[PDB]
């Protein structure tokens, strides 16, 4: 005979790109319990009731469960409760359910009752830990004296997991702990997949996301028995090792600087009453030849008390009326339904339909009507442009007082979010977490959404999304997945970062329909809309101290998308600042180009 046996090692950890860890993995001393298949439930009260002279057992919380198994640990109670009922594993269950778990224990029973199902809970040959009051050093040095006394039981050492305070701590996740096994909802995916039922897994975020890879390798033995089941002999077929760690893309002095330009910013705009309605701001900055995630930082404002809070998984996970950004997307989308061609002259005017207010950009009457190309649609924020497209792709020309056809109107609205989820707009972006956002993205809607859609005033984006969105513009139309774990390494000698077993590789998600001469010109407008000389030139903000050329896009909301260098895009960034009524000045270019320099500076561009 051959009994096989699991035990767990320690698990990877967490570090930033320049290898400051981020968790811990933290030694403690601990009472452990290794059973044997010999052991009856007799022998574990003997065992439990010597050990409650040595710990305390304060709360004892039991299950009723708990309380049969205790109950019908005596022999004799165990055949009379079968005697009296109408394969020995159905009949221990039967009996189970027959007992009334309304029996009297005084509290001193209790607490050996406790005792006893922790060391009932662990396998044949295994080895758990018996959970007690903490030890302190002289309790402990007491238990190693006589534990030789108690069949099973030792002091060892185990491990608490501590997430350390830094600015991506949020981000991390959290594990489940060596009590609260394994999480229930899941616990028949883990059963399957391989694991103990002890076992600590990750349950959020980055934790849970590469729990595969973090996972100790477990030490695995065969214990060999005689021709009566006895332990004979203990032989090993695997020994175990410390997880595996990861490696982020961010870098912990880049994030925290981030940070404190948007709390900065954000103050001053509350300062000044610009912000006093909104919810917040955040950024996030990708490098769009990779993916590699630089920084994702948010900054809460609740609008019932007032209070900020940090608030990075804002990226991920909370939405947000976009705005003007958007209409690079809205001109792909004429360019693939055939409605536009090249860089096309349409005359900026009013848009005038029955049945709705007539339609204006920010500028409204001051230049009268006037021609406009495409580039020039991107550099003034154009509305009129963006409109007349959308109506092209529901197959109809503007004529002003027109009224409006919706025969083609789902169609319409499938056509323009399809461009729009080629650029993470409305779409699954990727990201290396368990559960991202993807927009507030309506199934219910009329034509005026439509049109409002397609200049940033209906479908809802997370922040992730709009970085993702520039990031593609920037890499010439090949969207990529961004991630936030850069490489996984091995352990060195001390346990700490070691080397290299494999970089996380860029993944390319589509490819934009759009021909290189038309990305052209969206990369022309973008320039423009941060170069340009017009009275109607938007975003010359974002090159006013500027350390590399920026092109970008700026966007009730002050929201901002740009990347850098120009020629050789190293950076790309979407802000998110919602709600901000200042009219005199937009900081969100400001704050965009000044995350830029930030980078720059950090990791030189040229
Ligand atoms: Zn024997
Ligand atoms: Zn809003
Ligand atoms: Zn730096």
């Amino acid at each position: 005979s051959q009994t096989k046996v699991t035990t767990s090692s320690a698990r990877g950890e967490i570090y930033d790109a320049s290898g400051k860890p981020l968790v811990e993995n933290t030694l403690k001393q601990v009472v452990s319990f290794t059973r044997s298949n010999k052991m009856t439930a007799t022998d574990l009260k003997e065992i439990a009731k010597k050990l409650l002279t040595y710990v305390s057992i304060s709360s004892p919380n039991l299950t009723e469960r708990q309380l049969a198994d205790y109950y019908l640990a005596d022999p004799e109670i165990y055949k009379k409760t079968v005697e009296a009922l109408p394969e020995s594993e159905l009949y221990n269950n039967a009996v189970d359910s027959v007992p009334t778990s309304q029996l009297n224990y005084t509290e001193d029973e209790k607490k050996e009752i406790y005792l006893f199902s922790q060391l009932n809970a662990v396998g044949n040959f295994a080895t758990g830990t018996i959970a007690t009051d903490p030890l302190n050093d002289s309790q402990v040095a007491v238990i190693a004296s006589i534990s030789k006394e108690m069949p099973g039981i030792s002091i060892s050492t185990s491990w608490d997991r501590k997430i350390l305070e830094t600015s991506l701590s949020s981000i991390v996740g959290s594990v489940s702990s060596e009590k609260a096994g394994l999480p229930a909802e899941e616990a028949e995916s883990y059963l399957k997949k391989g694991y103990s039922l002890n076992d600590r897994v990750g349950t959020s975020y980055l934790e849970k996301q590469y729990e595969e890879v973090l996972q100790g390798k477990r030490p695995v033995k065969e214990i060999h028995l005689d021709k009566h089941g006895d332990m004979e002999s203990v032989e090993n077929i695997e020994e175990g090792s410390k997880g595996k760690n990861i490696k982020l893309t961010i870098d912990l002095a880049f994030q925290d600087s981030v940070d404190a330009l948007l709390k900065s910013y954000f103050n001053s705009e509350l300062g000044n009453g610009g912000a006093k309605y909104s919810e917040g701001v955040y950024a996030v900055a990708l490098n769009p030849q990779t993916g590699a995630v630089l920084s994702m930082s948010g900054l809460k404002h609740d609008l019932k008390t007032g209070e900020l809070t940090p608030d990075s998984l804002g990226t991920v996970t909370n939405v947000f009326v976009p705005g003007s950004v958007v209409k690079a997307a809205t001109i792909s989308s004429g360019w693939e339904n055939g409605v536009l061609s090249g860089n096309q002259t349409l005359t900026d005017q009013p848009i005038v339909f029955q049945g709705s207010a007539p339609i204006y950009s920010w500028y409204k009457l001051a230049y009268g009507s006037f021609p406009i190309t495409a580039v020039e649609a991107l550099e003034y924020s154009s509305n009129a442009y963006v409109v007349q497209t959308a109506l092209g792709i529901m197959g109809q020309t503007y004529q002003p007082n027109m009224f409006v056809g919706t025969s083609n109107l789902e169609s319409a609205m499938g056509k323009l979010r399809s461009t729009f989820g080629e650029y993470g707009l409305g779409s699954a972006t990727g990201i290396d977490l368990p559960d991202e956002s993807t927009g507030l993205v309506p199934k219910e809607y009329n034509f005026a959404n439509f049109i409002t859609n397609a200049f940033g005033q209906f479908d809802n984006y997370t922040p992730m999304q709009l970085a993702q969105y520039v990031a593609t513009i920037a890499n010439n139309g090949v969207r990529l997945a961004p991630h936030i774990v850069e490489g996984i390494y091995d352990n060195n000698d001390k346990g700490g970062l070691g080397e290299l077993i494999q970089a996380i590789d860029t993944k390319e998600i589509n490819k934009v329909n759009i021909s290189e001469s038309d990305m052209a010109i969206l990369h022309q407008g973008f320039y423009q809309v941060s170069h340009g000389t017009s009275p109607l030139t938007t975003g010359r903000a974002f090159s006013d101290g500027a350390t590399v050329s920026i092109s970008g896009k700026t966007g009730t909301n002050t929201n901002a998308v740009a990347y850098a260098p120009t020629e050789n895009p190293q950076i790309a960034v979407a802000v998110v600042f919602p709600h901000n009524t200042n009219l005199t000045k937009n900081v969100g270019p400001a704050i965009a180009r000044d995350i830029i320099n930030l980078y720059n500076q950090h990791h030189p561009m040229n």
